């Protein structure tokens, strides 16, 4: 399976100074549970914002640096490299990663922060029309997390003759 990991806001925002805009726990703890025992697939800028391998699933980081070595960390350096990965893969981000992949996936794993960020990289524009909502699960509000946010499971419609 190849699917899309990602937190966007209410106009798309998924990043502001090569860091998440929102303080958010359990939307990590989501992550956390979703990727555990697979690989995560991500850019160059996305790894060096978390800045070390994320432990319990394979690390794997694309880029253009033929010179990139980081212990417990899988690189590659083009696109198709991704299909040659086995068991569940993950894209990770960050915008440039999601662009190139969204019309790849076969499902995409997103948490709405139901909120208005400022932002500077961006999930690229999608339609419901394209994705049917496999499931859609609000985000328990508390002490730590009082931003709302939804987390969806999309996955994408076949087309066939009406
Ligand atoms: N909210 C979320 O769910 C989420 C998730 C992940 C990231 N983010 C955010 O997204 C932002 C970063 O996104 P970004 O687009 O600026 O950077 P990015 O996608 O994390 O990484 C960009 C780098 O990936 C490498 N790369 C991408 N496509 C490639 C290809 N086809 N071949 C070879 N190398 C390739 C290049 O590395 P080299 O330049 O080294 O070649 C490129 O500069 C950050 O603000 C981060 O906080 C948000
Ligand atoms: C640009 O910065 C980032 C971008 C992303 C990508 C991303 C985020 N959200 C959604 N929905 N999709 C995505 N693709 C993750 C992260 C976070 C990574 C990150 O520390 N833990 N994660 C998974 C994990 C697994 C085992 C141990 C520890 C962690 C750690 C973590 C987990 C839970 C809490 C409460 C706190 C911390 C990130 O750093 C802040």
């Amino acid at each position: 399976t190849l699917s899309i990991l990602v937190a966007h806001d209410l106009q798309r925002v998924i990043g502001f100074e090569n860091q998440l805009p929102w303080h958010l726990p359990n939307d990590l703890k989501h992550v956390k549970k979703l990727s555990t025992g697979h690989t995560l697939v991500m850019g160059r800028k996305t790894f060096e914002s978390i800045g070390k391998p994320l432990p319990n699933r394979r690390n794997v980081v694309l880029t253009s640096d033929t010179s990139f070595n980081v212990e417990g960390v899988d690189v590659i350096h083009s696109i198709e490299d991704i299909y040659q990965l086995p068991g569940h893969v993950f894209i990770f981000g960050g915008q440039t990663l999601f662009e190139e992949m969204i019309d790849k996936v076969d499902d995409m794993y997103i948490t709405v922060i139901e909120g208005k960020f400022r932002g500077d990289t961006f999930f690229p524009p999608y339609t419901f029309e394209d994705w049917e909502v496999a499931s859609s699960v609000e985000g328990k509000l508390d002490e730590k997390n009082t931003i709302p946010h939804t987390f969806l499971h999309l996955i994408r419609k076949k087309l066939v003759p009406r």
